[PDB]
């Protein structure tokens, strides 16, 4: 049976690669936005929802991350990441089956997406657990889409018509995800989010209109951004 | 060579950004440029453009929009034909933009005049793209596999793009932006590297994010 009353939430952070302290590029991720890291920003941010706990699945080079003052550190899980994001992703997923039942929902979440609002927070877990079915936020596609060559120059413009674009988090029961990874791995499918991973294996994924504001820490100027949207929650 | 600006302007355009509306600030935004001056096409009923003290006044004409976006450039295109020159350049940018940076303009600029061609702002698809049915269900992850988002401004020569748009019109081929008309007549389109934060102001919270950007910049 996996139609269930009694609801468990659990939260995902993965990390790619080793992590290493002794990297010449900062990860997004440990920037500070006032006096927390990003990351801790994050945590913070998804500990708003009823968690059970969250696990973060950090590099196997990084000592960094276990020591950081979480908040509701008690809540807190650390498991070895992979090379890939994916491969992080089965990692927690695999720990926490062995300390969660295969059908409490896990929030997979982006660390450098840390403005994410409580609202849509709710909203995507409120329809998740209601239709009983895996959900992503995401945003529609604004933009004219253009293919373009390694010359830089337009090849042709791309339809838009019902394209959106994926946000996090992606949510999903723990079991099924789980088999979803595992299998289109098996299958040597390219895997991106938690969402192309269940759609290769037919299970339904409802969008949960995200936030333009739901920014992912990228570019120079995204610390400074993020730290105003902050601010302005 | 004279650089012109044309908005599409016939709405978030005339919501505010603190004290000025978004068109106002996308104004002063462009203005920056060496502009000989620049062209708001706007509704036939529209009263409102006309109590807006823009950026560079002495620089600004007004013209009547058209049903669709295409048609309100290609109106602003034959008012610049008849003050302008035909080779000169002219950059199209959406009203909603206020937060394309300086230093983006001029590289558009740079480029356009050097490859004597014309190009747009653009930025790499980065999010996993999905197509979505009615029901807010995923059908299938699409490739973002060369893909980029077109932004605004895109920069053509008058004659060029006019020809462009009224070849595209004449023979009943879809039209979106620009580069989509100067696509029909086979001219060729640089991408130059936008910004993220270059954003299209669509929804009602944007009108906050545009602050922040704008603020953050």
């Amino acid at each position: 049976h996996h139609h269930h009353h009694m609801t468990k939430l659990w939260a995902v952070i993965p990390a790619a690669g080793s992590g290493s302290r002794f990297s010449k590029t900062e990860l997004k991720q440990y920037q500070y936005i006032q006096d927390a890291t990003v990351i801790e920003h994050t945590v913070k941010r998804l500990s708003q929802l009823p968690l059970t706990g969250y696990v973060l699945a950090i590099g196997k080079q990084d000592t960094f991350a276990s020591t950081l003052s979480f908040q509701d550190k008690h809540k807190a899980h650390f498991c070895n990441g992979g090379v890939e994001r994916v491969h992080s992703v089965l990692n927690a997923l695999n720990y926490l089956s062995q300390i969660a039942d295969e059908d409490d929902w896990v929030l997979v979440h982006d660390a450098a997406r840390p403005c994410v609002t409580f609202e849509c927070l709710n909203t995507l877990v409120k329809n998740a657990i209601e239709t009983n079915q895996s959900a992503i936020l995401a945003i529609p596609v604004r933009d004219t889409l253009k293919q373009v060559n390694q010359e830089q120059q337009i090849d042709k413009t791309v339809s838009r018509e019902l394209l959106w674009q994926a946000q996090t988090p992606q949510i999903a029961k723990i079991g099924i995800l789980k088999k979803a990874i595992e299998t289109a791995l098996k299958n040597n499918l390219t895997i991106t989010d938690e969402a192309s991973a269940l759609e290769s294996i037919g299970e339904s994924v409802q969008v949960v209109m995200g936030r333009s504001d739901n920014i992912k820490i990228t570019y120079p100027d995204d610390l400074e951004l993020a730290r105003l949207i902050l601010q302005s929650q």
